[PDB]
């Protein structure tokens, strides 16, 4: 029952118990393994009343099992409390604190998270009296500011209002607070960045004057109480943005790349307790993959291999010249370099993935287990000069979590 | 219950229905996910008559499906013939063309291997009617040539005589037979390949006088009959290796690698309408990456990343000066291109992985289904840049299959 998983490059061994407070499921079964199925059947969020003390019943047990005191008088009585208010209302609502700790545990959760080393030290911004598209502007920008910090960039979360009826509903349209615009060309090529020219044409739908250029930073499109989206554009001061050069190409300035400091995903569900906040963005650091192998380098996205491969005189005619390679690492270097030149928050994939298996260690120890997404732990270049690659790894969903959602889009009553 | 898989890079969605004619089990649950533990519970190989009818009979009956004449009379008497054998024996034998069949559909089904777009083109080696450790030194070495083939190399198997009581079992104990040599050294360190110490103290145990050098090609330890092992050793001229340079870098002879062409795994079980053949050595050739990244570069192997960034004037100190990602692809750019100039058959990873996601679409059309381990298809460096990074796979277990078993010198009666 309690399995065991083990390091083919230390033979390090560790058991994990944890799998068994876990309570969603993961779409394998006996017979079929979909541990590489991106967005499982599973891992998207109409919920009813008496299911909703279960899930506020289990939450308040492991909360006030962390505060130690468990059993006590204050956990009878604020479970009899939540008891009684979701006779009434049919719902509840969230001490601050345990907001802050479903928060910080639904990330702690995360198991396709490799940085989640810093689960404890976050942020969390308590938006629940929010009631307006600007108050959720105001709100965001007060986001950006703090976890910006001048380029010494902190970990923070801003949790507008739980959703409730359903056809009120706080959502961020934007799949990430910051993103660059995606606009589709006369010839059908595409300027900007491809992912978004879906989102792109909505806001311009909804009145964005586009500047039709490379890295146009998108305006927020904000829905408040379930209510029609409306747009706002981020001061530019709160943006920051690092421009890429190479600690030894001087031609690599002549490529003209930039890329924005904050990752700050907003279009996920937080689930605390029963409770579905459809609204929580969330930011931490970049990694240097995301941007320079991920962002840069995939084919559907920026595609730069061409060009960096180019200016770097490669031999480009043949497969197994492994020039694609060459310039990977490369276009990762001037990443890393240009970030860490600029006093700008970056980690690389080598500290990162050994970051991940110290936090691995701590969390079998302290706590029997670490949900970990290996398809998604490995860094998506030289997997197997990473620590990570060699580590086996338990997959399995427990809560508070992160979900995926569906695009508002697609689900909003429009008018 | 027909589920889909799609890509991402390229939006082509297939189907898969062979998942319902799967068998075995994966080691997920409902609730946990298994898709990176090594040498699953299940993946590894005592087992009785009543069982064995049921199998044989699945297997018979895809066979007679496969060479279209489905049900017809030879079907329903090698069934009835099958089915008297078992009754007389507890056991049966497998017609030449069968052992083909499940020959060429074990490395079809094997869901962790890139390579399996040449599936049918397999040759198959019969020595079910071998009884010594010579005649396996001499069916194998017959295996070795053919296989290399003057270094255009050729899928083959060679099938020693199935397991019958347990006790009676042919085994070749190398775990491929071709393998560098593992010294530990008197400070503590290694000479040759770390992986193969154990291995190489027991040759050398059984009497092998070691040249204690680097690439030492190992002998053969060879079990007949439940027999113990005997040293042999494969005439070196029909071991081919390939000496590595590099097409811009003079200093690279200067480093001194060298690398067998044929990978040739041995110590697996091949399952066959529940007969179970534990000894069953299989070659093709060689992906660029196990040679260039995983033999040189793990940590726990070759470790050359050290010295090859060194002549490559690196900036070494910083993690992430990806000095490492730099040299590990000018070291398999040197694998690679000292392969073709000496037209030794080798793939690169860029080729191997399109060739994987062509032969999925195939396997997709012409059977439902393709089972692929993720975790194992993707090259272990430049991940998302090879189109499989961005495939979900469907993860499954069909027979006829290759096992895992137990290595021999921990279960053998010695003597
Ligand atoms: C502090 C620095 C952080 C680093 C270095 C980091 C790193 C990463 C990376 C590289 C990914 C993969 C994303 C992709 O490749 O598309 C990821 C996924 C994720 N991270 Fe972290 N992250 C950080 C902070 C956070 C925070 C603050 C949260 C939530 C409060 C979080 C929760 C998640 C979630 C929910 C996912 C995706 C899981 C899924 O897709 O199902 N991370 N992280
Ligand atoms: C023809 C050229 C071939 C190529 C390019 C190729 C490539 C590969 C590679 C790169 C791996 C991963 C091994 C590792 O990383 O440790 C693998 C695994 C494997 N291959 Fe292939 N291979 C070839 C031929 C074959 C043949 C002839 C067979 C069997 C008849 C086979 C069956 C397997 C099996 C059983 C595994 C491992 C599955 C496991 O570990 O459970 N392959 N192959
Ligand atoms: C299909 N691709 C989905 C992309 C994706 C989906 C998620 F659900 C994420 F959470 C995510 O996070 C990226 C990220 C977030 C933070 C806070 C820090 C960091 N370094 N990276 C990226
Ligand atoms: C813990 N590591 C296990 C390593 C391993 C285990 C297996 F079960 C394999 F089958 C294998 O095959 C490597 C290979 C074989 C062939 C025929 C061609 C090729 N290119 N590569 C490698
Ligand atoms: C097909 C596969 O599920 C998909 O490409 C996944 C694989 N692993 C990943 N890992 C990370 N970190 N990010 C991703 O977007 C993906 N994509
Ligand atoms: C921990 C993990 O299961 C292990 O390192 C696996 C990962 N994927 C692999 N993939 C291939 N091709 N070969 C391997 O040896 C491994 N090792
Ligand atoms: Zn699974």
């Amino acid at each position: 029952r309690f399995l065991k998983v083990k390091n083919w490059e230390t033979d390090v061994v560790l058991t994990d118990t944890l799998h068994l407070k876990s309570t969603l499921e993961t779409g394998c079964t006996e017979h079929i393994c979909m541990g590489s199925i991106m967005l499982p059947s599973q891992h998207t969020r109409v919920a009813t009343k008496d299911q909703l003390f279960p899930l506020a019943k289990e939450f308040l047990d492991q909360y006030y099992s962390s505060i130690k005191r468990f059993g006590s008088k204050a956990h009878m009585d604020r479970l009899e409390e939540v008891n009684k208010e979701i006779e009434s209302t049919s719902t509840y609502q969230l001490k601050d604190t345990e907001l802050i700790y479903g928060a910080k545990h639904a990330w702690r959760n995360a198991s396709r998270c490799v940085g989640r080393i810093q689960w404890s030290k976050l942020q969390v911004f308590d938006a629940r009296d929010c009631t307006t598209a600007h108050g959720m502007f105001n709100y965001i920008c007060n986001h950006v500011k703090y976890a910006t910090n001048k380029g010494n960039l902190r970990s923070a979360i801003t949790i507008f209002p739980q959703r409730t009826d359903g056809k009120h509903d706080f959502r961020v349209w934007n799949s990430q607070l910051i993103r660059y615009a995606g606009y589709k060309q006369p010839d059908g090529s595409t300027l900007g960045d491809p992912a978004n020219v879906q989102f792109t044409e909505i806001c311009i739908q909804q009145g964005w004057k586009a500047p039709r250029g490379r890295f146009d930073v998108l305006p927020l499109l904000l829905q408040a109480n379930g209510n029609d989206p409306e747009l706002f554009q981020i001061p530019p001061e709160l943006v920051l943005e690092v421009p890429i050069r190479h600690p030894k190409f001087d031609w690599f300035k002549d490529l003209g790349l930039k890329w924005y400091g904050l990752p700050a995903v907003s279009n996920m569900l937080l689930e605390i307790g029963g409770l579905e906040f459809s609204a929580c963005p969330f930011s931490g650091w970049y990694m240097g993959t995301e941007i320079g192998v991920r962002d840069y380098c995939d084919n559907s996205r920026y595609n730069i291999l061409e060009e960096v491969a180019k200016k770097m005189d490669l031999d480009m005619r043949k497969t197994s010249s492994l020039w694609k390679d060459q310039a990977l690492v490369e276009i990762n270097i001037a990443v890393l370099y240009s970030f860490q030149s600029d006093k700008v928050t970056i980690v690389d994939h080598h500290s990162a993935t050994e970051s991940f298996i110290k936090h691995m260690e701590n969390e079998y120890r302290c706590r029997g287990g670490c949900p970990a997404d290996w398809v998604w732990i490995v860094p998506p270049m030289s997997g197997s000069i990473t620590p990570v690659f060699h580590q086996e790894m338990l997959n399995y969903r427990l809560t508070p979590s992160f979900e995926y959602q569906p695009d508002p889009w697609n689900t909003h009553v429009w008018k």
